[PDB]
């Protein structure tokens, strides 16, 4: 399941990513 944890993986850290934007609205 690597390559199932590799796009997962993203998803951690475009989590704290993602969260700037919505930070601001």
């Amino acid at each position: 399941g690597v390559v199932d944890i590799l796009k997962g993986a993203a998803k951690d850290i475009a989590g704290h990513l993602a969260s700037k934007v919505m930070n601001k609205l």
